């Protein structure tokens, strides 16, 4: 599930709100990402480690996943 | 597993479930689908949560 | 193994028991059943606690 | 190589510890016993502790 | 290579980029990426720290890195 | 060199230099770094206390370790 659905935010490039565990908001872009991070779009490319984080909620309806 | 069938019939019932996360914050919705590591819950969108960040999956009523 | 015949003695026994989670956030109840990776905490509905997110599980009394 | 006989030189003693959590929370006994993914401590009750759930654990005198 | 995170944390560290570290508890550490293994960073500023990739949330750098 | 966290943690026991251990609850701890394995780290203080890596953050030297 997880590759299809990153893949389609990715290639879609949907905006995004990634929640950390420790409950903080980071908003971008998927730019690409392997086994363990998340490289998130906006001023920089900032990598998110997938361990710390919670959930990925698309901004909008993203179909095809 | 116990794993599986659990959210297999929840899933398939369309039950609504509160997912915690470990934070403490609780999310709700349908679980639409999951693998090993991610569960997707629907509400408005379909969000993906990971596994590693759930402590308890509790649904509405009870389920068979 | 531990685990097993600890989680088994409670279940068996239907010991009510206190779930600490690594938030420190407490639940009650009694050990269903459990895999190797959640276990089933029942009360009013049967909720799935995983294992990962438990820091320590507290009988109510000696087992 | 290190865990362990530490772990089995406080059960062996029945020295008095503090289990500290990773929320925080202070747990104390004594170490009746363990195994790769748990510890079990003794006080009113045996409670199982998840090793991943803790941060450390001090004796409550040198070993 | 076979990772985003190699090459990502190579660039940094040869490109000796500032950048910040943050941390699962909320801590936001800074200085520059000297080394890094499958399991740890060694970050630099007075001393070298060594950050456990597991404690990490993000590493964001403090400017573009191309490549 | 495959692992850096070995040197690194075998230079600061060999040097005996203090240490923080920075926990992720955000605790700091204090002391030498006595002994190690793949899973903790020998703490001393009043007491040798066992912490395991899985819940620290960060270990900073207390100076310099070249």
């Amino acid at each position: 599930l997880q590759d299809p659905f990153l893949n389609a935010l990715r290639r879609e490039r949907v905006p995004v709100s990634i929640y950390l565990v420790n409950g903080i908001k980071l908003q971008g872009q998927i730019e690409s990402f392997d086994q363990f991070v998340i490289l998130l779009k906006n001023t920089v490319s900032q990598m998110v480690y997938k361990h710390a984080i919670s959930t990925v909620v698309p901004s909008r309806p993203v179909s095809h996943h």
